[PDB]
């Protein structure tokens, strides 16, 4: 036998297709609008009250109305240097989200397994996605023993990339899908900001900005091609995707993993440079098959802050309907990372349903997913709805 | 316009070929005969008699002649607490390996360019593995901007993997290749022990192995489909790449990242496990393609050990100069994780040229590479060789 015959064999024929979506959060809702008197009392840092007035702003401004997170007030007593703005914590950290981080994991995976129908023995490949905590064995390997799955699954363990990660887990579950004849993939982002929490400082205000932003969660799909007719259903089909680093964007968000646990600094008009340069990535992906409206898409977008959504809206005259679903989750789960953008996918596909749209695009063809993060990052993700 | 018209013309048509292979080092290099000598004077350690004995027999038995290490005699006197057991030390060695790193890296992907022959502007992926401290942006977003590669290369970062990785990354770079038209992989594997190097302690004799056995280096690979004719000389086609976690094999390598840096764990017989169970992947491998003499192959092993090597030798019943190659890169370079295995491919098309054989894998068709790391997992790569 000759490479090129196992070659031909080997290879899948039709397009990435997000099969079943399934999501997950800590029981612990936190209501946004009284989140700073219960951080800055937490936190031991009452007597900071202009400090308080400024969180007060940040978090009404946020656009948040709720956020999930693993830390309670109980855990946070026993974890008194998580309190601290920077204290010596990684280890405490750690220890936290190196089990939380695939234990959520494997809700939103169960969930999705679930809607998907089939065995979970026919789950081939695994791609999990995380920026909180590291570890080895990983997380990949951690939710395959809770769930069960065959050891020869194919695991890609994906740390510590950030807000972007959402799109890159997609464009990597394509080529896996597609390139592997009965290839069933599944994709897992779980975020929790255990390693990201911390006091206020005065002179670090980028820091609150993620106290005020930040929730945790986690998100599930399984994608595949070549679809089992009638067994499985199709939700949206991977078209393309595309990464790139912005322009004059050096050193715009850093995150540092030390010993005080994960740092978070932000030096540049993040929203600025997202509206400027964003329209140059839309032309990429959809001048090839001929649309500039972009009104005419059905959009997903990474809720890094509302400034993001707000100014992207604005620079290219976007529909108030468009960022619809995306507010939506921002505003019940908050910036919960790399998981968000799927959070959202599967929002698209609830409320297409319910209204009885033509397709589960919101009765649109085509559709665009972004992710925002450090780099600065853009991933870029053409879609096509399902009947 | 279609999703299954733009699929059509979106994939690539031959399977995924090894382009290039570029390898580089830190210009440190450190004698293993007298390492034990040297490991205690700078840890502080030789009063500890009994222990240097034991660590000699180690180093005397690990078959490695020397090692190249970032980590000079002048740093470790300016970082005292990387020179102790456990002290807290991460955010001075996250200082140093989030530069070397991607310093390092380029050096071996510069290796890789010059002898690929094309521009780095052609170069569409990149592909960035180490176990060796994180950072955001991480270290592909560094090496992107070092090597000047294009803004919207398509970038994937592998922290925290391990030894299996050397596996992981081709079985990446293969389905990136084969699934994209036009792709061409950049592959770097860096690894600098500066993470897990610490002094000796009396009843941790498994983290003790580990110095004895890593050493630093860098291996970089450029991997297409459909090779252009007379400008790129293929050297290594991947056929087939599979992954798996062995039976009863839990817990035997862990690895933690903590304030005292990353640490080792070793809890059962790694060698043992492995021959017990390699044949089962050879099978799986080589079954489909009608092989089930193992000394037909040209064969390329992760270095994990001596004990490995020789254990799986013995039980497949292997000649002797079938893992000359491995044992060569053992000797020289020591462990230097997930980049090992580019090493011995490097290895293996030299020694092949040099001999004047007819292909590049030992003037034998097919071929098999392993990786081996925490899981315990297993990544199998099936090769075949070039005339």
């Amino acid at each position: 036998v000759t490479v090129e015959e196992v070659r031909k064999a080997q290879r899948a024929e039709g397009p990435a297709t997000v099969l079943a979506i399934g999501t997950a959060t800590p029981s612990n809702c936190v209501d946004q609008a009284t989140y700073p008197d219960y951080y800055f009392r937490i936190t031991n840092s009452e007597h900071k009250t202009e400090l308080k007035e400024k969180f007060q702003r940040m978090c009404d401004k946020s656009m948040i109305k709720k956020r999930y997170m693993y830390l309670t007030e109980e855990i946070l007593k026993e974890n008194p240097t998580v309190c601290e703005y920077m204290a010596p914590s990684l280890d405490a950290r750690q220890d936290m989200v190196v089990v939380e981080v695939p234990r959520l994991g494997k809700e939103a995976a169960t969930k999705a397994i679930k809607e998907w129908g089939q065995p979970k023995s026919k789950i081939t490949h695994l791609v999990f996605c995380t920026t909180s905590g590291v570890d080895m064995p990983g997380a990949d390997y951690q939710l395959t023993k809770l769930l069960g799955l065959r050891p020869y699954v194919k695991r890609l363990m994906m740390y510590q990339q950030g807000c972007f990660a959402g799109g890159t887990v997609l464009r990597l579950a394509k080529d896996l899908a597609e390139n592997n004849k009965g290839a069933r993939v599944l994709v897992v982002c779980s975020e929790i900001t255990a390693v990201t929490f911390r006091g206020p400082s005065d002179t670090h205000l980028d820091s609150l900005v993620g106290q005020a932003l930040f929730g945790d969660g986690a998100a599930a799909v399984i994608i595949g091609a070549d679809p089992l007719p009638e067994v499985e259903k199709p939700l949206f089909e991977l078209v393309s995707a595309a990464q790139t680093i912005l322009p004059d964007s050096d050193g715009a968000i850093d995150g540092h993993l030390r010993e005080v646990g994960l740092t978070f600094h932000l030096l540049k008009d993040v929203p600025g440079l997202i509206s400027k340069n964003i329209e140059k990535s839309l032309n990429e992906a959809f001048k090839p098959i001929g649309i500039s409206d972009w009104n005419s898409l059905f959009w997903i977008a990474h809720p890094g802050g509302p400034a993001i959504l707000d100014q992207v809206e604005s620079k290219l005259a976007l529909k108030p309907e468009k960022l619809e679903a995306t507010r939506q989750v921002l505003s019940n789960y908050g910036n919960m990372s790399s998981a968000c953008v799927l959070f959202i996918l599967d929002e698209v596909r609830r409320k297409s349903t319910e209204k009885g749209l033509r397709t589960t695009g919101e009765g649109l063809e085509w559709g665009v997913l972004f992710g925002f993060g450090p780099g600065l990052t853009v991933e870029t993700v053409v879609l096509h709805s399902v009947a």
